[PDB]
């Protein structure tokens, strides 16, 4: 029982169907979108259809309309059939074999330098505006003119948003650890925090256990631990926009007083549906949609310029002691220290076909 998603253009005249509305990217390949045009022929006749995928970064109020930033373009043709316009894939020759004679499949592929869905809108107190990176399959009729101009009309077009979303790859950095010391204003004696995480890369939805370990060999009491999960979204295209969300909060139940150590473990889960305010976090899908999740970790391909990757999201764990009768009184900064991971979804890896609208269903 395979989900298949199908979208006819206004004039009924090319209908796409792709097997997938999220196509996976696991660092080594990317998964291409490969799918199928039906075509009226008393409505082609004359015409050439082509199916085109394109990727770009967009900043502002979509409508004069705001900034885009093409970051890669292919198009093919579906029709009329291209050579041995065989099937290349088993889901396209079950597709054609369900759909009928007028069906033409097409695939398109991903380079190894792009970035993966990200999208963010501003809360209010955010100054730069909503950004975000599209990946868009169309696919569309084209005919000529006896004054030889060749028109593209919108009402034989069909357009899908599609998400590239990031899995895990087969390797993972080293385990994350951070070891921080402050020497307060006039004491002789050092704070020490210690903390380490287990693996280096989580799945979204995956418990995170970081462990610290207080070492308070000052006069003052450590009258709290709090953990959390950070967020960090760099725009480095038009707007050199930066945020700092927190997505998970733990406290510990604990003290640490003066001359002593303690060493425990909380548990984080950064999810989205942890946040009640789903403005000013990088996403990966608009947050009208039940699809969304955060962001996942931007992983630069080596060599790529970050600026190609429109939007960098970074994910950090933040332990933040609260240190008595210090605030107001020796300094009127933070105590904290950070420890990266990276967050993405986990490792990859005739039919019966049911057809449904490519529409992403609303949150409610
Ligand atoms: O119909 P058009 O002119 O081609 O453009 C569509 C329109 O902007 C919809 O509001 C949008 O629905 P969403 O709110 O779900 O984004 C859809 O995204 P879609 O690809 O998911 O259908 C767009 O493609």
């Amino acid at each position: 029982n395979h989900v298949i998603f199908k979208k006819i253009s206004r004039d009924k005249s090319v209908t796409i169907y792709l097997g997938k509305r999220d196509y996976i990217d696991h660092v080594e390949r990317v998964e291409p979108v490969d799918g199928v045009v039906l075509v009226d022929p008393e409505l082609v006749k004359g015409k050439r259809v082509y199916v085109s995928l394109t990727c770009a970064f967009r900043y502002g109020q979509e409508d004069g309309l705001s900034f885009r930033r093409d970051l890669y373009f292919s198009q093919v043709q579906v029709f009329p059939p291209v050579g041995a316009s065989g099937a290349t894939t088993r889901l396209q020759e079950s597709l054609i074999k369900k759909l009928g004679a007028n069906t033409y499949p097409f695939l398109l592929t991903f380079p190894d330098y792009l970035p993966c869905s990200v999208m963010l809108q501003p809360a209010p107190q955010d100054v730069g505006k909503s950004c975000g990176v599209d990946f868009e399959i169309k696919a569309f009729a084209t005919h000529s003119t006896d004054v030889e101009e060749d028109k593209i009309p919108k009402k034989s077009s069909v357009r899908l948003l599609i998400r590239k979303v990031q899995h895990a790859p087969r390797d993972m950095g080293p385990q994350p650890r951070a070891e921080a010391s402050w020497q307060f204003f006039m004491s002789d004696k050092p704070l020490r925090l210690a903390v380490s995480l287990s693996k280096e890369i989580y799945y979204h939805g995956e418990p995170i256990p970081v462990t610290v370990a207080v070492t308070n060999s000052t006069e003052k009491t450590v009258k709290k631990i709090k953990v959390l999960v950070e967020q960090v979204t760099n725009v480095v295209l038009y707007s050199s926009d930066y945020y700092i969300k927190t997505v998970a909060a733990e406290e510990a139940q604990e003290k640490v007083p003066p001359n002593s150590s303690l060493t425990k473990t909380l548990t984080l889960v950064p999810l989205l549906a942890n946040n009640r305010e789903r403005r000013g976090i990088a996403l990966d899908g608009k947050i009208k949609h039940e699809d969304t999740n955060l962001a996942s970790s931007t992983i630069i391909k080596e060599g790529i310029d970050k600026t190609v990757m429109g939007i960098l999201v970074s994910y950090q764990i933040k332990v933040k002691l609260t240190v008595s009768g210090l605030l107001g009184e020796l300094t009127s900064s933070e105590v904290a220290t950070e420890v990266p991971f990276r967050l993405m979804h986990p490792q990859p890896e005739d039919e019966n076909f049911v057809f449904e609208e490519f529409a992403r269903q609303n949150l409610k």
